[PDB]
Parts: C-alpha cells; structure tokens; sequence
C-alpha cells in the first residue's frame, strides 16, 4: 500500500544501512582497552557510574578474555574504560556518516547542514544501531567477538539509556523501521545551525509518512495498534537523552580529557 516513491526511498534507505553497518563488527580493530572543583568531580562519578559494564572478547581461536570493572573506590579507576568507549563511539560514529553520504536527500543539502545534521544526530543514530544489536534477556550488546553486559534488575532500568534501549527492544521492530527511524533523527529541522530548516523539515516529514504508511501496510495486529506514536516518542525520548549525555561527556571531558579527534569535531571541542 506503499506509493513508488516510498517504496524506492525504503529502498535507499536499506541500501546504505546494508553498505555502512558493520553488524558483526569485523573491521573495528586497534582499539584500547583497560590496562592490565570537588564539586565537579562527585558530579563526574555520578555520571560514570551510571553505566556498568563488563567486558568480554573472543579470540578467533576460541580463546576468551573477559574484563570486570573496578568499583569505585573515590580514585582514577573509574576512567579505566573510557578510552575503550571513545574507541567504539568513533569506529560507530565513521559508520553513521558513511550512512547519511550514500543518501541522496543527504548529498543534496549544503555541506554546512549536512555537518550540523550530523553533529546533531551521530550519537543518535549510533544508539539506534546498537539496539539492533541488543539482548534484552542477558543485558548484553553483542557486538561481533566482543560483548558489553550490564553488571548486577528494575534498578538498572531507573538509567534513562537503559530504559531506553529495554522499550525500544520491546517493540520488536523490523529492520526498515530502525531505517527510518535513523532517517528522522538525522533530519531534524531545529538542529543547531541548520540553514535549510523548510527543506529538512518536509523531507523529515516524508520519512515520517512513509513510516507511518509501512506499519499500516504491514502490521495489522492488535499489539501494533498505536506502533508509529510509540515510535515517535522513543525518538522524543531518545533527543533529551542525546542532550543528557553530550552534557555528560563535557563534563567527563572538563576534568579528564579523552575525547578522540572526530568525537572532539561532531561534539564542538575546538583544541584550544
Ligand atoms: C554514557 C556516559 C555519557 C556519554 C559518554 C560518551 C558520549 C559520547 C561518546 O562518543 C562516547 C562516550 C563515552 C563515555 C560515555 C559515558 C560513560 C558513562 C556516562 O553515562
Ligand atoms: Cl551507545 C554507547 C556506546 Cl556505542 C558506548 Cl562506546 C558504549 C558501548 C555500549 Cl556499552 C553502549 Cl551501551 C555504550 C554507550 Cl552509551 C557508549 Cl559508552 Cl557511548
């Protein structure tokens, strides 16, 4: 029930998701792992441990390495896994913007939008693919040869992150609804410094139709009822989480420089 033009920009769209996401995470390789005023700082160990994860790699030869976290004992410990994380952001954050320049509507806009729709929308799109790569039964992002599990119920989910991911799972959607899902999140009109705010706003707006018009076609179950708005207020919830953690990282970032090259670009840090 789909037009032709919502078929074929279903069809793009899947295009770039198949040709940017490495889902078994085989070439994210070379990265770091854990070794082997006052005011500020209780605000950061707050932020930091409001995450707990460890940390498991399996050797293409069978062999296991698994990393447990430190608890926090009021010292540098609780930085142990930040350049690890800094590694995967960037390696997720190269793959979204690979994404967004396969698109045409992208390629279309001026170069100034296209950099502040990603700056506005990279962390975003990184958090929709790693749902996709979610068990919600073992609390573990599995992601190739390496797995991230939340550290020991209800608790856990009190982190909005957490719950995020926990709900959006739970829907159970397809993998052209995490596409479009990817598609509205990276064109949002009111980012910071977008200058075509009408173009953005009706290709947005487009994406949105063509989402609401696949669930029509293709889920008539009483559980989906009401799917497209449960989606659009995961997005919702997913852009004050987006504010909640670049707020996090700054601060992180104030007291305990980490931020990789691009993360310092797509996140505003200068070098000076
Ligand atoms: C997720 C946290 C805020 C967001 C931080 C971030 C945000 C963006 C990014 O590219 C990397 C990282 C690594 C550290 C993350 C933090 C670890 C704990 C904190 O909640
Ligand atoms: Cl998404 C995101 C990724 Cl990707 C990182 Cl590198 C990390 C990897 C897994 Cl554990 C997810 Cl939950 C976290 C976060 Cl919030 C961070 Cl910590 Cl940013």
């Amino acid at each position: 029930g789909l037009t032709e033009e919502q078929r074929m920009m279903i069809r793009e769209l899947m295009d770039a998701q198949m040709k940017t996401f490495d889902t078994t995470f085989s070439h994210f390789k070379n990265f770091r792992l854990p070794g082997v005023e006052a005011a500020k700082w209780s605000q950061v160990r707050k932020d930091l441990c409001s995450l707990k994860v460890s940390l498991q790699l399996r050797g293409e030869d069978g062999s296991v390495w698994n990393y447990k976290p430190p608890a926090d004992s009021g010292g540098k410990e609780i930085f142990s896994l930040l350049p690890h994380m800094a590694d995967m952001s960037t390696y997720m954050f190269k793959g979204i913007i690979s994404f967004a320049k396969v698109i045409s509507y992208f390629r279309d806009l001026p170069i100034e939008d296209q950099i502040s729709l990603l700056k506005g929308a990279a962390f975003e799109l990184c958090q929709l693919r790693f749902n996709t790569v979610f068990n919600a039964e073992t609390g573990t992002w599995e992601c190739g040869r390496l797995s991230y599990c939340l550290e020991d119920f209800q608790q856990l989910l009190l982190e909005p992150m957490l719950k995020f991911h926990y709900m959006l799972k739970k829907l159970q959607l397809h993998e052209e609804e995490y596409v479009l899902m990817q598609a509205i999140s990276l064109f949002s009109p009111d980012r910071p410094g977008v200058l075509q705010h009408r173009v953005v706003d009706q290709l947005q707006e487009q994406f949105a139709i063509t989402l609401k018009s696949y669930i029509e076609c293709n889920r008539p179950q009483p559980a989906h009822r009401f799917l497209f708005l449960k989606i659009m207020a995961m997005l919702t919830e997913l852009r004050s989480i987006n504010a909640q953690h670049t707020q996090r990282l700054l601060r992180i970032q104030d007291i305990h420089p980490f931020a990789t090259p691009l993360m310092q670009e797509l996140f505003g840090i200068t070098g000076s």
